[PDB]
């Protein structure tokens, strides 16, 4: 009966900001939105508002499973040595999705570190080794991985910023007693990861725009305007620092996803092809204790607001409701009139 | 729209059966129901008809952390041993909810084992140690450690049903070349977790019902009429098999839970002590492609079918949506055509 569609309204509401709510990169609670001058892309997790994704890894935080792919470790004693895994782009065939990942791998380009050096920044996760024909793991590998993207493994290893060419790759950061071989070997990392740190303190907000790793033919944020791009952060544990209670004792590790999941999992089932008329974006309207914001959503699924040419962290403690507003075009200027 | 609190009809709809939706134990997809005869006891993730809880942990699977707790080994040697922590029910300073345990720690009774031989079931997960007084986690200490509920810690460790006067405890099931004995010591695990099997064929859908933990005081569900409470399964992986894929090669391992997570993110913020009349419940109607079933929740959060003395698992493949049907009584027995 007459308009037989639904208006991309319902989806964010009123607890997805100050109560529950996570990322697409980590499962943290959302405590900000940052804003970057100059775009980003982001691929992974991030769907537009068709039915339709450029990427892998499908909606849920479960886990990352790899059959096929080559293992090493240097140096040739067999004893404290640091596992190094690695395979191919489009080798993942048990991925329906997508060919050029497994489920839940990370989209971040491997740092080049050897010897006993904890990496600055990065990805990892607990995870273990296992063999192939009908696999059970080896007992004397289960180590922290940092995994990523890179290019000419296993010798000279250099950062990657396409998809293609590139080769995935998966050396853990701490010693382990035994080291395998063989050729068919995999895969098995936990899905929720932490960020690996020289020291304590806090090295920047991760990721930073240029690392982020986008397939060919990705569409890219671009600030319109006075508008900008933002980018959802939560607070992630570390590595150099396990209580990193939002507290004292320096500035607590922030990660950024793209867009809050409960607008991924909302989006994923329904098409919204005329629900917004493309040059415009749908407008919310945050209301602080002390101020208000309009915070936009275009065709591609990337949010806006008109700060400007800012850096600055905006926090959601004193955030309290939102509330629909419609289309609105991209040449009218988001409010900022903030608590400052 | 102040007062007079809307029904829950808005909660369980058709994605959260045969798409996202989580379970409470464990982060799967819902592939079926099970209906257990006799009852069963949870109090964890559970939140009430009224916005309560009855324990610890709140809803989110974020990780495991405690700062107070002592680590010890066996053997004279400090050298492929394994690792034992243990802390007393009540040292959870920094739980905001209920001071009995960390936030995530797993309510699964320990099953006391020794040797190289791993133990039958049971909530294992990957994790560290980590020492006190601004201290960072232990390069060569990393594995996965089995978690439970204790008592007659470090002797004869013996499994425990009542969380008063217990003790909570966790060691590994594997190798690790070193040990640390310091009186402050903490846990850094994972909050997904998984289920350790020795050969690993069939086996047993976990946890049992005689084995999950209670703190006093809880609301217990009872078979009422021909009406049987049923518990949601998933799929999880295991420590003997990494492909617990649903196919060939020997039956999965279904882990279940109580409720699903979507009705406890959605039922931990409003309040519906009106909403629902005591004696009866809010009755659904899923319908498959050869049949329909009813599906009742009653007062205390529990889930209700009409299957009567049956273990059989429902298969939730071919259904197709939800629509609901409202309030209905307890003496009223639900449908069970089945295909």
């Amino acid at each position: 009966k007459t308009v037989d569609s639904i208006s991309p309204a319902g989806l964010l509401t009123t607890p997805v900001l100050t109560g529950v709510g996570n990322d697409n990169r980590w499962n943290g609670q959302i405590v900000g939105l940052q804003p970057v001058p100059g775009g980003f892309s982001t691929c992974n997790r991030h769907w537009n508002l068709n039915g339709s994704t450029y990427g892998w890894s499908s909606p849920r935080f479960a886990d990352i499973d790899h059959r096929r792919g080559s293992a090493s470790y240097p140096g040739n004693n067999a004893t404290n040595v640091l596992q190094f895994w690695y395979a191919n782009a489009g080798s993942a065939i048990d991925n329906p999705i997508s060919q050029v990942a497994p489920d839940g791998f990370p989209d971040m380009s491997f740092v080049p570190f050897n010897g006993p050096g904890i990496p600055a920044a990065g990805w990892v996760g607990f995870g273990a080794i296992w063999n192939s024909n009908s696999g059970a793991p080896n007992v004397t590998t289960v180590q922290a991985y940092e995994l990523g993207f890179a290019t000419g493994a296993p010798g000279n290893l250099q950062p990657t910023t396409n998809t293609s060419g590139s080769q995935t790759v998966a050396k853990s950061i701490y010693a382990v007693v035994t080291g395998t071989a063989q050729n068919p070997a995999g895969l098995f990392v936990m899905a929720s990861g932490v960020i690996s740190t020289p020291s304590a303190n806090a090295i920047t907000y991760t990721p930073q725009p240029d690392r982020i790793v986008t397939t060919p033919g990705t569409p890219a944020a671009a600030p319109v305007g006075k508008n900008t791009p933002i980018m959802f952060a939560s607070v992630v544990r570390r590595t150099g620092d396990v209580n990193a209670t939002a507290g004292s004792a320096n500035g607590t590790q922030y990660g950024t996803g793209s867009q809050p999941l409960p607008v991924t999992i909302g989006l994923s089932l329904n098409n919204y092809s005329s629900a917004l008329m493309p040059g415009q974006f749908f407008v919310w309207q945050l209301t602080f204790a002390s101020g208000f914001m309009e915070i936009g959503l275009s065709v591609d699924g990337y949010f806006y607001a008109g700060t400007g040419a800012s850096t600055t962290l905006i926090d959601l403690t004193e955030l309290i409701d939102v509330r629909p507003v419609g289309p609105r075009p991209s040449k009218s200027t988001l409010v900022f009139n903030l608590g400052g």
